[PDB]
């Protein structure tokens, strides 16, 4: 049930406080610019922005390498811009159900919680994504850390992407 | 805060992930599709407009606060009539920027925080909503509770609808 897909979630760290700080006029411009940045970078990695969930986006890729490369590029771009917003990025892969312009299923929820575990400026991936990229000549991960994810039983090991 | 005055309602299913894990994707997708249909129908009955589906819920715009509250009341009633789904409902009003079929601004964020504060089966409204319904619209509230909302300074008094 469901087609295999790689799901990437983004989320701006403390976006409400930011909005309150800079005001709605500045916020609308900021988020408009951010939307364009993400959309552009996703299309460069042949991804698809499924929808804008909260202060971020749900993005679908066919291959985990594309998702990680996208996340790496986004974090680089946001760092360049600051010279400020920090974004969390989470990536998970598995089967999920398509419904119009949306994806449903436990693996969508899992991807969202992986992103929620990430610090601002960090890209976290689930164990299946890390394992799928175990032999990448360019992508590098840390040793991972164990967490429990809301709504799920057991423990999960999440891995941070180490970019050059 | 900028834009036009709008009443924003958020719905959010309580512990939807645990529910999904319990019944599986096949059953969950069937359940959420049914739920989407239910919410859409009830929103339209009160002249509301579903702006988008935020998480396992919806962001909905209404012109008047009584419309939003009546929608919430009817939704909670319908879910009770009904694999059990409990939903938090939060309602706030204020100026927000409406562009590209979306709503932006601090009052959107505030509405989301109000919904997050609500218990499953509860309809919580901000003080501006409560004050706007002081007239006999056939709606009653509790005495309110004072809480901190993430991202905002100070406290806010939120009122539960007594249906
Ligand atoms: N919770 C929720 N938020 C939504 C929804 N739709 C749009 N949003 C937006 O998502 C934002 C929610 O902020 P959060 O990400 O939960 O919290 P934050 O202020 O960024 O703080 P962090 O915990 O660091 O992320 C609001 O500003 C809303 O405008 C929705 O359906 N549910
Ligand atoms: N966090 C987050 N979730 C999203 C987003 N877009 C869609 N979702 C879905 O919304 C659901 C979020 O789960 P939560 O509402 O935070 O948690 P829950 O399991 O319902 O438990 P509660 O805290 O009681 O609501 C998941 O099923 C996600 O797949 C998004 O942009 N951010
Ligand atoms: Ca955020
Ligand atoms: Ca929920
Ligand atoms: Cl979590």
């Amino acid at each position: 049930m469901g087609s295999r897909v790689v799901i990437l979630f983004t989320d701006i760290e403390e976006s409400t406080a930011l909005n309150e700080r800079i005001g709605d006029r500045a916020w609308v411009k900021l988020i408009s610019s951010h939307d364009k940045l993400v959309s552009d970078l996703v299309r460069r990695q042949s991804g698809h922005v499924v929808k804008s969930q909260g202060d971020g986006f749900m993005v679908a890729f066919a291959r985990p390498e594309q998702a990680v490369r996208c996340g790496i590029e986004l974090q680089r771009a946001l760092r360049r811009n600051a010279n400020e917003i920090r974004v969390r990025i989470g990536i998970h892969m598995g089967r999920s159900v398509r419904r119009g312009d949306d994806l449903f299923g436990r693996n969508v929820a899992m991807a969202a919680r992986v992103a929620a575990q990430a610090a601002g400026g960090e890209i976290l991936v689930s164990q299946p994504v890390r394992d799928a990229l175990s032999r990448s000549d360019g992508i590098r991960f840390d040793d991972g850390r164990e967490v429990e994810l809301k709504g799920f039983s057991g423990t999960y090991r999440l891995f941070a992407v180490l970019a050059s």
